[PDB]
């Protein structure tokens, strides 16, 4: 019921044959009008029996790349079967080679994160270089549908205490209007425009689209 | 241009304060300095002092109507300030959260490759262990041997797998022989080497 | 750690295990039916008796074979055959992998979408540098003494009288952005301000200056 | 970047309509003395406008205003071209690339993980051993031609002979005399199997 100690684990050496005289015509060494010779010299040419390197022709026969009916020796009929019939074969799909894929992938991934890391330190490098070289450039948020004090006064929100931002423009409902004043109110949908430092753009951010 | 830029004084004077008062140095209802007091304590003058403490009474955080000095209101409210004003979104800590993100990732995608790596391993190993453990396909749709015999379609030829069950339309058949036909959703079960599941594969739904 | 001069078995006994069990379990071994001698399964099986009794005794903990019987092993349960079955399979050292590898892949994708908000926010926080003309400031300097000095922007009503609203005064050598209502004008500073043409002549004129 | 700076604002106003089309501005270095710049660098800053056709400067008494439209066009390439807006788009291509790669990868440890053999799960696959333990009938002839299904409903799996376990051996494999077959089937088909080699 168990496998003999002795007895090594295999595949069927026809297929074995079969692949490797395959591999020789899709190389070329056996062109398609060429011959191969007895069915005693191929056995010598593995130092393997005749009558299993017969089995592996008649794998190659019922594939179609090679013809036996001829007693002289084996004729080739399709250089393209085989390669084919290799490709099918070596699968070039197995777990050895997808593992392979697989660490590549990961590889390059692990470099992209990398230069990832560096790209955003430098984007913070910038941001605090555009904050000195043009500190008066406005900011804009899209006041989103989680809304919470909309249709209110500037006036009567305190946007400045709790912001640090002052609002220069607002965009409502396609109307770009500069310098609005206390008694203009906003409701959802709107662009609005403010100046301050770094962070007022995260101020305005919780305070306006966040609950 | 030719000067320094600089935020609001009065907002670092108010944030101060505020922040004393949500630690607790200044409790509730309880008396602050003069405005010339605090003002000294802070190297500032008592009138820009007294505006910084101004927004936190625009606020109602504090009242400072009644001349003696400023009362204490809601030192839950002092907290609310601090965490709308002080950085919870700024770029700075979310560069840091990103990196941290990254690292993780990183160390993932590590963990990943030497998952993979067992994984082959085993898969290996455990195939000279259970030499003759099937297989499970399912056939797609997109095959070309639809509607044919195993006889003909000389599987053990190309894919060096020995078709033991068939799972056809909620009916399983053990051992089906050439007299079988592949339609699409069923799933074939084989034996072979390693490789035999990526020379199904390949064979029936796939090229 | 495995050397490489080294290999990964299941054990004999395990095997020994899941063959009965499939018998069992297919049917082969009815529930009544006895097993052979624990002699005869080791030599069925080329190995030691004592090996075999720890696949008998494999068995015996899952209750699917009962041993107070010296002519040998009765058959219990047939599901429970298969459930040992299901269990090893899920249990096998393949199975545990293939959980961990689709586990790290899903966790990897949920750390991608946090990644991916978290740039949106991170990048979302960009000042317009030139694409916004309307809002260029103006400005205009306390040159001649005015009125109205030493007090604060909100106290002075400024966007009723000027229509413009202040968005840096350089009071000083110090610039200050976003002063806020409660911020002062003296002689001498730079005042930055936001609006149209007609506002900037507006803030003239309201200043005394032109 | 100072001169960089003056060209923005100077383009900006034209952009506004700050400066009427075709308004002149007075001499370089008048202007110049209006910001807090040297008239050198404000003469270069305006030669930018004028490599970009925003004005012309052959009128010695001062600067041409020409064309808003190319102002605007001017504001919107040095935004698009400003370091921090193609760090925001490398980001951005950064992050998209990755979850592609990390779309090939599903799909890639998807086909990598199915590639399992059921080590316990199938009994009903299980296979059978026989030993031809009987020299007798059906020997020395491939198993294909021997029409072994037909007469025994069986699929040979695996053949031990001479010390080689030979896995999926095919229908031109061999049978002799004391080899271990391995095949699928039923508790009758076992039956059947040893029945056919003249065994029982």
């Amino acid at each position: 019921p168990m496998v003999s100690e002795q007895s090594e684990i295999v595949t069927s050496k026809y297929q074995k044959i079969a692949v490797a005289v395959a591999q020789r015509i899709a190389n070329g060494d056996y062109e398609v009008g060429e011959k191969l010779k007895s069915r005693t010299t191929i056995a010598s040419t593995f130092n393997v029996s005749p009558e299993t390197a017969r089995k592996g022709l008649n794998i190659l026969a019922d594939l179609q790349i090679l013809t036996l009916k001829h007693g002289s020796g084996a004729i080739i009929l399709s250089k393209e079967k085989a390669i084919e019939f290799l490709n099918q074969y070596e699968t070039s799909h197995s777990v050895a080679i997808l593992k392979g894929k697989i660490r590549d992938n990961i590889k390059a991934q692990q470099q992209e994160m990398e230069e990832l890391a560096t790209l955003v330190d430098d984007f913070l490098l910038q941001t605090r270089a555009v904050s000195k070289q043009y500190p008066l450039a406005p900011y804009e948020i899209i006041v989103s549908e989680d809304s919470e004090h909309l249709g209110k006064s500037i006036g009567e929100l305190n946007v400045w205490h709790q912001t640090g931002a002052t609002i220069v423009a607002i965009e409502h409902e396609g109307k770009f209007i500069v310098s609005p004043g206390p008694f203009s109110v906003i409701e959802q949908g709107d662009h609005i425009f403010f100046v301050g430092d770094e962070d007022v753009y995260a101020r305005m951010k919780t305070y306006f689209n966040l609950r």
